[PDB]
């Protein structure tokens, strides 16, 4: 593929991300000073695991929507079979939500944006899954260290979604081609921005997949005991 085709793909993913980023980076950064008081923290910690489950499920479904919209705006995604689209989204939408979380994470105080303010992992005490929440905080902490640009997130999360290795892909060669184009797009933009160094610093492919697997397992248990309608 020619260099203008690669650049166009970079511009496209970058534009698709801008339109589906949920909140602008500037807004998240600004609101870092808007932190929960000790009383608000105590408020959340006193809630039952069921009220906390409802609040986290509401936040995660709002997050998944923007990711679904992001995927729909990706070059060649709509062209795939409904089965192949679903295979890609069921496997990768939650992995993208985990990557996008680094933008609303503040490494200075180890806080996250949740329900209009910033709070530490102590906010999620009532859920009773401190190991899982501590692992999600660790993953966001390691990505925050990379100081990802908005276009770097766009390209990386596009590559999380467009994966030819997903079990159950019918049109596997189409997906292999789209993944190949996006990989040239990602390498090209990193060279143009003098950021090829981040490639080494990225999480091992298995890390994201394993953390998402753990997260979803926990959400499935909560769904079985206390279902929530979309
Ligand atoms: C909320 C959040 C953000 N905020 C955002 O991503 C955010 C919020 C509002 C606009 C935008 C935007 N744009 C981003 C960023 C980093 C985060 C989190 C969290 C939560 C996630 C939800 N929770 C769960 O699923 C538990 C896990 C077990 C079952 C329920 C508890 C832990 C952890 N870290 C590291």
């Amino acid at each position: 593929a020619s260099l203008t085709e690669i650049e166009h793909l970079v511009q496209s993913v970058s534009k698709s991300y801008r339109e589906t980023c949920q909140l602008r980076l500037e807004d998240l950064l600004r609101q870092r000073s808007n932190i929960f008081s000790r009383e608000e923290v105590t408020g959340y910690q006193r809630k039952s695991m069921w009220e906390m489950w409802e609040r986290c499920a509401h936040h995660l479904t709002e997050a998944i929507q923007y990711v679904v919209e992001f995927a729909k705006r990706l070059s060649g995604f709509m062209e795939l079979s409904q089965n192949d689209q679903i295979v890609l989204l069921k496997a990768g939408a939650m992995e993208v939500v985990l990557v996008r979380m680094c933008r609303a994470y503040n490494a200075d105080n180890r806080t996250v944006f949740f329900e209009g303010k910033y709070g530490g992992m102590e906010l999620f005490r009532a859920l009773g899954c401190s190991e899982l929440i501590s692992s999600i905080f660790d993953f966001s902490h390691s990505l925050s260290a990379l100081h990802f640009s908005e276009d770097e997130i766009a390209l990386y999360t596009a590559l999380v979604l467009i994966n030819a290795h997903r079990p159950g892909l019918q049109e596997k060669r189409k997906v292999e081609q789209l993944q190949y184009n996006l990989e040239l797009a990602f390498h090209h933009h990193l060279c143009k921005t003098h950021r090829q160094s981040i490639l080494a610093k990225l999480p091992p492919k298995g890390k994201l997949r394993s953390l998402c697997s753990q997260h979803v397992e926990r959400l499935q248990i909560f769904q079985h005991l206390h279902p929530i309608v979309v």
